[PDB]
């Protein structure tokens, strides 16, 4: 299938354990699409102060349509030094890899795969 209904768990960033997935753009991309399948990947919603506290490069969720099921469709656009790869509509947090964190909420979201 070209698109997945996942439902992701939203993290506080302080609770978390794993804050990025690697050291190059195509490594954070490559890791957080092998997460996504294995669920465990959790999203950190973006506010003042939680992009430095996470690891580049970064790789946000950005929605790229404007839901079914209530699964908003989302693709993957990664950050590094103020580049972006991809280009999508808003971001609806920053994944990180989930090790067990209690989350605070889920976010329902259908990804281009």
């Amino acid at each position: 299938k070209t698109h997945v209904q996942l439902s992701l768990p939203v993290l506080q960033v302080r609770d978390v354990l794993v804050r990025g997935f690697g050291d190059s753009v195509e490594e954070v991309l490559s890791e957080a699409r092998q997460h996504l399948k294995d669920g465990t990947c959790g999203l950190v919603e973006v506010e003042k102060g939680v992009l430095p506290q996470l690891e580049q490069p970064y790789v946000f969720i950005k929605r790229s349509d404007a839901a079914p099921h209530g699964h908003v469709m989302v693709e993957l656009v990664a950050e590094l030094e103020g580049i972006q790869y991809g280009r999508s509509g808003e971001t609806l947090g920053v994944l990180v890899p989930h090790v067990g964190e209690i989350p605070v909420a889920y976010r329902k979201v259908l990804l281009r795969k």
